[PDB]
């Protein structure tokens, strides 16, 4: 029957981005990767099988895939090749994804708003907003 993340499931295409270069700078991404990754128009493919959520992000730059159980820490290699420890939880209907590495932390929030999936990425004082629509 219906569950946790049903409204996230599907295939989503990036339609807008704001301040992603600044977010990537704050994270520590170098110039060439910022330029190529910032040009990308990834799709995001979200699926659920039991307790396991899978999020794939695919673009001309890279294809990434994470599978996880809410509240259970895992290893992630990010699109920019960081080796991070991640934990994803659901907080009042928002997927909250925290990445830890090198004594640093960033949080990515994914939420459904109208027909969009809105992604907010925060690294200290810098927020990037990325908006997806159904493919
Ligand atoms: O928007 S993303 O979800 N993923 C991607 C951004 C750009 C190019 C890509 N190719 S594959 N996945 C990609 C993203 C990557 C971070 Cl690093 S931070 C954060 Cl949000």
């Amino acid at each position: 029957g219906s569950h946790m993340c049903d409204a996230f499931v599907g295939t989503w295409k990036l339609v807008s981005s704001e301040n992603f270069d600044d977010y990537m700078k704050e994270v520590g991404v170098g110039f060439a990767t910022r330029k190529v990754a910032g040009m990308a128009k990834p799709n995001m493919i979200i699926s659920v099988n039991g307790d396991v959520i899978t999020i794939k992000s695919e673009s001309t730059f890279k294809n990434t895939e994470i599978s996880f159980i809410l509240g259970q820490e895992f290893d992630e290699v990010t699109a920019d090749d960081r080796k991070v420890k991640s934990t994803i939880t659901l907080d009042g209907g928002v997927l909250v994804h925290v990445q830890k590495w090198d004594g640093k932390s960033t949080t990515i929030k994914r939420k459904r708003e109208d027909d969009k999936l809105v992604v907010e990425c925060v690294m200290k004082g810098v927020t990037s907003t990325r908006v997806y629509e159904r493919a």
